[PDB]
């Protein structure tokens, strides 16, 4: 009837988080920030701020030739890029996309990485490169640690020797791709299965590293934000079981607000709370619905995209053991869209918080600034990323905010990204023939 419709809304209404509660947030991951990044406090920060060692201007000269090793779903490319600085960088680019066929053995990692590092070897021999002894890098492009995995296969054919650099961290990676297609993309994201965030910040504020000139990427790894108590007045009932089912208990707690590790299980527990009070399924739950990690992330994306006949939804739930009425079906929407846009709202807080401290760092007046985005939530979610967008605009009032995703285009971007992994590798003193 209309005092359970009206019941249900009371429920869902405890995930609604205020313009003012926002700006509470964002202040509160300001002053995380500047903990993280100053010598006295980076030890108690919940918010490590870590430095990338990427710098806003080239380094690494003596690396001008390596190699980019790119990792789809089912085949791979092996790219030789070469930097001329005979400007603005001048590279070319020869490579080979590779496919496993159906009569390679592939069934561990280690059979997979053999195949690889022949393909390597063939590569090297029809372009003479072999005894360059080249650095190379990692890249991904997905619809035990590789690196460590081609470093091990690469010895145990003994016929060539490389140079396999450590990978940037993902928000990184993000931010040096979306960089290539836009030079004013200074911040990297990710919303994905976890959360985080990269962005260019002046050297004098990095007091971990030595030079006051610059700027230099600092990785915040904010989703342990609120591991010192910093959100507590906002997290449910919700948040704390899912908190003390984890492998974590204690930590993480804004990446728990926000993940895509998270969502559905915390989707899950509103159904079984609406369950609970007899106001969902006609209060009875199915087995498959009582179980740990039932209701998928995917799920949630896939409710919030139905056009309206409620048959997706009706399709899930069915298929977890229910019997939906159509009231129940325009409940579990509503359960949904509140889990998925506090999680909107709470990166949006994150976002202008590391927006507006820049732009304090530097203002001359309204900063515009290009931020590059990926990860599963962000991209597949059908709703999640404008009412992100909506959120974070709101919270920047004196910013000009471009969002850009990465494209694949020639592989260039990609490039760039394992250019700057073997620069970096090189600097810090890391290749054993460089
Ligand atoms: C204009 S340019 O000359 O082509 C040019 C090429 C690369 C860089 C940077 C990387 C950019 C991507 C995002 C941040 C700036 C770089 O090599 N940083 C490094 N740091 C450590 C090793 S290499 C700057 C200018
Ligand atoms: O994948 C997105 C993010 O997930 C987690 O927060 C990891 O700690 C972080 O390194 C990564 O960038």
């Amino acid at each position: 009837e209309a005092a359970k419709k009206e019941k249900v809304e009371q429920i869902l209404a405890e995930f609604q988080l205020q313009e003012e509660d926002l700006k509470k947030v964002m202040r509160r991951m300001q002053k995380e920030m500047d903990r993280g990044l100053r010598l006295e406090t980076h030890e108690e920060a919940s918010v490590k701020m870590l430095p990338t060692y990427v710098r806003s201007t080239p380094e690494g000269s003596e690396v001008g030739d390596f190699l980019s090793l790119d990792l789809g779903g089912t085949n791979f490319r092996v790219m030789l890029v070469k930097v001329g600085e005979g400007g603005q960088w001048s590279v070319k680019t020869k490579h080979q996309m590779y496919s496993i066929p159906e009569d390679a053995m592939t069934g561990t990692a280690e059979m997979l990485f053999d195949y690889i590092s022949e393909c390597i070897s063939d590569f090297l021999d029809k372009h003479q490169m072999k005894h360059k002894k080249l650095p190379l890098g990692f890249t991904f492009s997905f619809p035990n640690n590789v690196v460590g995995l081609l470093r091990d296969a690469i010895k145990r054919r003994g016929d060539f020797e490389m140079d396999v650099v450590a990978m940037v961290n993902d928000t990184v990676a993000t931010m040096i791709s979306c960089y290539y297609e836009d030079h004013q993309c200074e911040v990297g994201m990710i919303v994905g299965t976890g959360c985080n965030a990269c962005y260019m910040e002046e050297m004098q504020n990095v007091e971990l590293v030595e030079g006051d000139e610059g700027r230099m990427c600092v990785n915040t790894e904010w989703g342990a934000f609120g591991d010192s108590g910093e959100l507590d007045e906002f997290l449910l009932e919700y948040d704390r079981l899912v908190d003390e089912s984890s492998a974590n208990p204690g930590q993480q707690l804004y990446e728990k607000l926000i993940g895509g590790k998270y969502m559905g299980e915390l989707v899950r527990l509103v159904l079984l709370r609406l369950v609970d009070e007899n106001l969902l399924f006609h209060g009875e739950a199915s087995e498959q619905l009582r179980t740990r990690g039932a209701f998928e992330t995917r799920f949630v994306s896939q409710v919030e995209s139905d056009t309206g006949d409620r048959k997706q939804i009706y399709n899930i739930l069915s298929t977890l053991g229910l019997r939906p009425s159509t009231t129940d079906c325009d409940i579990v929407r509503r359960a949904c869209e509140s889990v998925s846009t506090r999680a909107a709202h709470m990166c949006s807080a994150g976002l202008a918080g590391v927006i507006n401290r820049m732009r304090e760092s530097r203002s001359e007046d309204v900063m515009r600034i290009t931020v590059g985005v990926d990860g599963s939530v962000y991209k597949l979610h059908p709703s999640f990323k404008e009412r992100f967008h909506a959120s974070v605009r709101r919270l920047t009032p004196s910013c000009e905010i471009t969002f850009i995703e990465s494209e694949e285009g020639s592989g260039r971007g990609a490039a760039l990204v394992s250019a700057v992994a073997c620069k970096k590798a090189c600097m810090l003193g890391q290749l054993e023939h460089h």
